[PDB]
């Protein structure tokens, strides 16, 4: 229970708490909906033992710039709010105001805890259940392993699950040490290699200058990819030899290059990989973050695929020197291009695919709604593997971006993952 590191991306999110920056101001958070018809009680007694099973669910970060396990913490129980007297459209302007301000909350620096699961009674044996969580918790991954044990003990409340024996704060001592490595100068090396001729992010026409927005707020634009078109994406994905995440982070470049007239530009790619220093490593809650900046060569003569290829090649060399992680790279890029206080390289591609996994939140009920929100970034895609399907989220900062032109850019995504169903490849790009 003392107090530990912090990784560098879990730094990054706190610095971004900071109003002094643009596009600051607040700390990363996801939030979502389910429409559940499950034993609110239940639940909340199987959530209990979800956060004894797990430390860094009892865990604070604290203003020094360092988190800690608390001892013990109280017992957290699912508030329900009931609205089954109201009229539809009261219990709708209800669940809005709700919404927008579990959004906008922030979690205190040094107390717990660093979520909130509520639920909302609309009919007797209906509830909407809504989860949100601070991102210097967990990360998404460590989320789907909470609703995992959540459903486990919802199911099975005896079948106690096989005692962990790694820790989070044992990983930060090895974080800690992979630091001062040779491994991490080999892959620092690699990094300033790339860092003279790297490209800029697309310049996407933005609506104000993002220096005079103050604390941004983010809208939401998602669909569903169906289970049809994500296997015939998935099987069109493994002909041509290419992992679906670089076909996906390849398609946005075309619609990014498109709107920013630019040939070369650099995604800021955001995975999840640990790093295999425990074999329990891939079963404990925390932040396992990875930045990676992706040089992406858009505009050229090469067919769809090829550039596919490229996307890919350029991907695994990135992980494979990710122990200098993007954070600080980003920072080399600042310093060295003379780029003051802004937000460098604020398009993110968030890839959460499961690789045929299971979603273990859809268990709950019906997905209603998904919100994203990090300091820093104007645009967020972010695509999760949903039991068969892919969910394609995008989070925009509201002020910076014209809605319109948001939807059109959104609107052309997925319909470039259409072309790829039918004809196997895309078509010169045009608007909506």
């Amino acid at each position: 229970s003392e107090p530990f590191s912090l990784t560098e991306v879990q730094t990054a999110y706190m610095l971004g708490r900071n109003p002094q920056f643009e596009l600051s101001g607040i700390s990363p958070q996801t939030y979502f909906e389910y429409e559940t018809e499950l034993d609110i009680a239940r639940l909340s007694r199987s959530f209990q033992k979800v956060i004894q099973r797990h430390p860094m669910l009892r865990a604070v970060i604290l203003p020094e710039g360092k988190q800690q396990i608390l001892r013990d913490v109280p017992e957290y129980e699912i508030e329900v709010e009931s609205l089954v007297s109201m009229p539809p459209e009261k219990q709708a302007a209800r669940l809005r105001e709700e919404r927008s301000r579990m959004i906008d909350h922030v979690f205190p620096l040094g107390q717990w805890p660093l979520f909130e699961l509520k639920a909302f009674q609309l009919q007797e044996h209906t509830y909407l259940l809504c989860f949100r969580y601070d991102a210097l918790l967990m990360d998404g991954a460590s989320m789907n392993l909470v609703g995992q044990d959540l459903m486990h003990y919802y199911h099975q409340p005896d079948a106690q699950l096989p005692p962990l024996s790694f820790t989070f704060q044992d990983y930060m001592h090895i974080y800690d040490d992979m630091k001062r490595g040779t491994e991490y100068e080999t892959a620092k090396a690699y990094w300033t290699n790339k860092l003279p001729d790297f490209p800029p992010a697309p310049s996407l026409l933005l609506a104000k200058d993002p220096a005079e927005i103050g604390t941004p707020n983010f809208q939401s634009l998602t669909t569903i990819i169906t289970k049809d078109k994500w296997l015939k994406l998935r099987r069109l994905a493994q002909d041509k030899q290419v992992t679906p995440s670089a076909l996906l982070c390849t398609v946005y470049g075309e619609v990014l290059a498109f709107w920013s007239n630019q040939r070369r530009l650099a995604i800021n790619l955001t995975v999840f990989n640990r790093y295999p220093v425990h074999d329990e490593v891939e079963q404990i809650v925390g932040d396992f973050t990875s930045l990676i900046l992706l040089d992406m060569d858009m505009d050229q003569k090469q067919p769809f695929f090829t550039k596919v290829e490229q996307t890919q090649s350029t991907l695994l060399d990135g992980l494979e020197h990710r122990h200098y992680d993007g954070v600080e790279f980003i920072r080399d890029y600042t310093r060295y291009h003379q780029m003051r206080p802004k937000a460098v390289m604020p398009i993110v591609f968030t890839s959460m695919l499961a690789g045929a996994g299971a979603f273990a939140w859809e268990e709950i009920g019906s997905l209603r709604h998904i919100h994203a929100r990090t300091p820093q970034v104007y645009l967020d895609n972010v695509v999760i593997e949903k039991n068969g399907e892919l969910l394609v989220s995008w989070n925009y900062v509201e002020e910076l971006f014209d809605a319109e032109v948001m939807e059109s850019m959104f609107t052309q995504f997925v319909e470039l993952l259409d072309q790829l169903v039918e004809q196997g490849d895309i078509n010169p790009l045009r608007i909506s």
